[PDB]
């Protein structure tokens, strides 16, 4: 079971259906999904049954291709009008995730010059499935280039889930910590839980152990008495969004994060594809940042952990600036330098 | 009811027993429970059914107190030397807080020179009740000298619970919460749940909505993202422990709050009565790190968050070095630095 995290678990393409790992069911019960209908797929995406950014735009992606087939239409400009209900539809579920309006509008500009009807069906099925298998090469090389920061041993903090489950398998910031293992370099890595979701501690937690990783969970306010008692190495973390700039929105306490690495001058580490780059917002501060339902905050896996009626500020993400940032790794390799000068000379092509 | 707490509601003397309140079912429901051995009161302070630095010294005085009345014996001198194996016991509850220590140790010291068994007995209540009467006044002072610290308007954030039911009445850090609201002064209060016992959660936020205080519940990661996005203008905190040196022992989550607080200069105040303070430890590393059962982490009420064997380090407090805090409140007003030296004065009277 500890090679689980090299097999799609967080979705897959049935043709009919789209099957989904239930996240929201972990770590007590493993559970599967059959989102028929894009409702599905949006109720999916927005009470995160599936989470995680790259995993948000395979989903959305093979949401819209599923739903397109109904639409029975004799024109193909009809078609395209109608496919861009439903794509408005799937991307107004979650605004900071750039991946799901990626991946639909991928799907979107591979029916404009499509002549017929069954044409573009076949090309948004086909095309949701090639930003799947392309996702799974991704992970592949951000777990290998990034492994190359870390030396036997070292303790690693990360936050939320950027793995196997938030990916179409292997993962992102978790990847290099599988390869560590397959390469036994002993590497400790230590999971902030995460609140209020608790990705952290229900979904990091649950999959390393499952991979046989050393991980130690922790609540998130104990990360700086961490870093110092514990003397970690680095801390490395997904994104969401990183802007032209570098400026990453990532899990709330992110940003925390990040200015506590620097303080105990702890180098600080995003990975994530290219997918996940915004080169067309400027700045951090231009990121949509998503407030979700206040009880998240109140409450917790069913019971009350505060008063009804408490005022409660529920960001689900915050910004992370790139000065702050040691080195974002991505697919085609690791940047350090001058961000906005790195992240153009990165999209060539 | 506001004015709840202006009113004794932790712990209250009773002659033949200790009336405590059961800040486990808090903010559920609001329970009394009656102490009347020694280790009833060694079983409220192990599992947080009474807390708050300054409450558990006047809850551990009345029970060496309490307990003493059971030593049947006409030599006085065979009572001290049994009321100190009570006291050992009472004191390895919890090893964090000095006030535990210093209450039992100062009702130790008021029957030093008892010539009666009687006397002694009737000494330790007196002494027991003078500690508590006298944290009241402390409270007070302490609300009325950190309010000079705030103006009408201005976001304040704090970790844990340094309130109402954590000391006699009125509190410490939360003391001028109340103090501001009942002369009207507009403050907005931002408190961090504090993981994993809550405390923020279940007794701060509960306490400041019942006196009609304007607060608003996040997590505790969540702080980065709310000092900045809601431009809080200061952080004071309680505490549990403060060094010759003025290194601050205090609920797990201070050492980062006040490390981001640094970094958004914003000034962190640290607000404790004197018996707090531990002149014979010369800095922060000599001071006792209690770590908890690490199920307060996997779970909660028997809701598993984490799989439940995943390994877990759990300490329930940290170090906030002298040099992250702008200031240190106690009933003799403020002090702002060079603090080996202040607080040597402060102790010599
Ligand atoms: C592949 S995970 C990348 C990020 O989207 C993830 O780490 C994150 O920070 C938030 O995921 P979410 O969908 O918000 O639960
Ligand atoms: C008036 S309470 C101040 C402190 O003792 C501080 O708030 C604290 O950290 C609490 O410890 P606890 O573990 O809850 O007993």
């Amino acid at each position: 079971m500890t090679h689980s995290f090299a097999v799609p678990r967080s979705v897959e393409w049935k043709e009919t259906a789209i099957t989904i790992l239930n996240q929201q069911k972990l770590p007590d019960e493993t559970e599967y999904l059959e989102l028929t209908t894009k409702e599905d797929v949006f109720d999916a995406i927005v009470t995160l049954k599936v989470r995680g950014a790259p995993a948000i735009g395979i989903t959305a992606a093979f949401g819209l291709a599923l739903a397109a087939k109904d639409i029975e239409t004799d024109n193909v400009t009809e078609f395209r009008r109608r496919l861009e209900d439903i794509k408005q539809y799937l991307n107004s579920s979650r605004p900071t995730a750039i991946n799901l309006s990626w991946a639909l509008e991928r799907l979107s500009h591979s029916v404009e010059n499509a002549i017929s009807v069954n044409e573009a069906k076949t090309n948004l099925v086909h095309e949701a499935i090639q930003i799947q298998v392309e996702d799974e090469e991704t992970c592949r090389l951000i777990g290998q280039n990034a492994l190359q920061l870390f030396k036997k041993g070292d303790r690693i903090m990360t936050i939320c889930n950027a793995g196997s489950i938030a990916t179409s398998r292997y993962g992102t910031a978790l990847a290099p910590f599988y390869l560590a293992k397959q390469k036994d370099l002993g590497l400790h890595i230590y999971a902030c839980e995460t609140r209020p979701v608790l990705q952290g501690s229900r979904l990091t937690a649950w999959e390393l152990m499952q991979g046989g990783i050393d991980v130690t969970l922790i609540t998130d306010s104990m990360a700086a008495h961490t870093m110092k008692e514990k003397q970690i190495s680095a801390v490395i973390v997904g994104a969401d969004r990183i802007a032209k700039n570098g400026d990453t929105a990532n899990k709330i306490g992110t940003y925390g994060l990040a200015i506590l690495a620097n303080a105990f001058d702890i180098p600080f580490f995003v990975a994530a594809p290219l997918s996940t780059f915004d080169t067309k917002v400027k700045c951090g501060a231009d990121i949509p940042i998503e407030e979700r339902d206040p009880e998240e905050v109140r409450q917790i896996s069913g019971v009350r952990t505060a008063p009804s009626n408490v005022p409660v500020f529920n960001p689900a993400f915050d910004i992370t600036p790139h000065d702050l940032i040691s080195g974002i790794i991505t697919e085609k390799g690791i940047m350090t330098g001058n961000y906005e000068e790195e992240i153009e000379q990165l999209f060539k092509g």
